């Protein structure tokens, strides 16, 4: 399966900006939802939930598609909590619908990590619509219930190696888990982009808890919670030393995960030779927006 990246007709850069900047604005603007959190960590969650789905192997999956907008996949369990994610983008769509599904989530993504603070994450267009057919079957996201060699290997099926996955999960910092949504509970309920998953994970005094869906989960007096997937990254010796230097080196955490958030986005996609280069966009405070 080849999926090349094809740029929507006749748009360049500037178009791409008024997109990123309609996410940004309406992020500003619905400040309200999940207690005052904001959409910015569900967006960059839906935006890893359409990646993740790629298999390396016979490139299934994967953002090219767009195929969240198919209810096998908009109905996956996995994906639960995230359709408000899609209808906080459906104005954004409305508004812009030149942009496929696959770029309009992918730069959902990017634009909250930007909006909150967080890195720049280069990020190129092209990305196509593809047939209901194409949707890949559930049970490609995750478990949270697994250790360290079980994450490990997961991400392998993403090409993920450890530096990869551990910068990743740093998006841990952002948001709460919803027990309704995934069977877990709480978090620190921030929308700042922080390498304070890392802090957090190495300096909190954790205590392995059950929840109220009967599920285990590691618990802090101040309040914050690891998954056990989360918590495996200071039990495995070679996460727990890529943790420490995350911790240690805010500046090292942004661009690793700068760069493997956009390789995640990208995963599946063959871009010709003379396709546009990544484009930067500018925050809205960049803009004095
Ligand atoms: C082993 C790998 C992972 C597991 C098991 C996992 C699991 C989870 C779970 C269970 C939640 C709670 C969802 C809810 O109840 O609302 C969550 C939230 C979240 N995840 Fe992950 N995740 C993983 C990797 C990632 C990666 C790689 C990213 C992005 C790079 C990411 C981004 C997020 C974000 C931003 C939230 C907060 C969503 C919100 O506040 O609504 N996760 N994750
Ligand atoms: O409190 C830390 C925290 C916050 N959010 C999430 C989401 C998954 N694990 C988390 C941990």
């Amino acid at each position: 399966l080849v999926h090349v990246a094809s740029v929507e007709k006749g748009r360049s850069y500037e178009d791409f900006q008024k997109v990123y900047n309609a996410i940004a604005l309406k992020l500003r603007e619905d400040d309200e939802y999940d207690n005052y959190i904001g959409y910015g960590p569900v967006l960059v969650r839906l935006a890893w939930h359409i990646s993740g789905t790629w298999d390396k192997h016979d490139n299934t999956g994967g953002s090219y598609g767009g195929t969240y907008r198919f209810k096998k996949e908009f109905n996956d369990p996995s994906n639960a909590g995230l359709q408000n994610g899609f209808k906080f983008l459906e104005p954004i769509h409305k508004e812009f619908p030149w942009i496929s599904s696959g770029d309009l989530f992918s730069l959902g993504g990017v634009t909250a990590v930007q909006e909150m603070q967080g890195p720049k994450i280069p990020w190129r267009c092209g990305r196509v619509d593809t047939p209901e057919d194409t949707t890949p079957d559930n049970g490609r996201l995750p478990d949270a219930d697994k250790d360290a060699g079980y994450v490990r290997t997961f991400f392998q099926r993403l090409n993920m190696n450890d530096r990869e996955v551990v910068a990743l999960m740093g998006a841990h910092a952002l948001g709460k888990t919803h027990l309704k949504n995934s069977g877990y509970e709480g978090g620190g309920a921030n929308n700042v982009f922080t390498n304070e998953f890392y802090l957090n994970l190495l300096n909190e005094d954790w205590k392995l808890e059950k929840n109220d869906a009967n599920n285990e989960q590691w618990d802090s007096k101040s309040g914050y919670m690891m998954l056990p997937t989360d918590y495996s990254l200071i039990q495995d010796p070679k996460y727990l030393s890529i943790v420490k230097e995350y911790a240690n080196d805010q500046d090292k955490f942004f661009k690793d995960f700068s760069k493997a958030f956009e390789k995640l986005l990208e995963n599946g996609i063959t871009f010709p030779k003379d396709a546009p280069s990544p484009f930067i966009f500018k925050t809205l405070e960049e803009q004095g927006l």
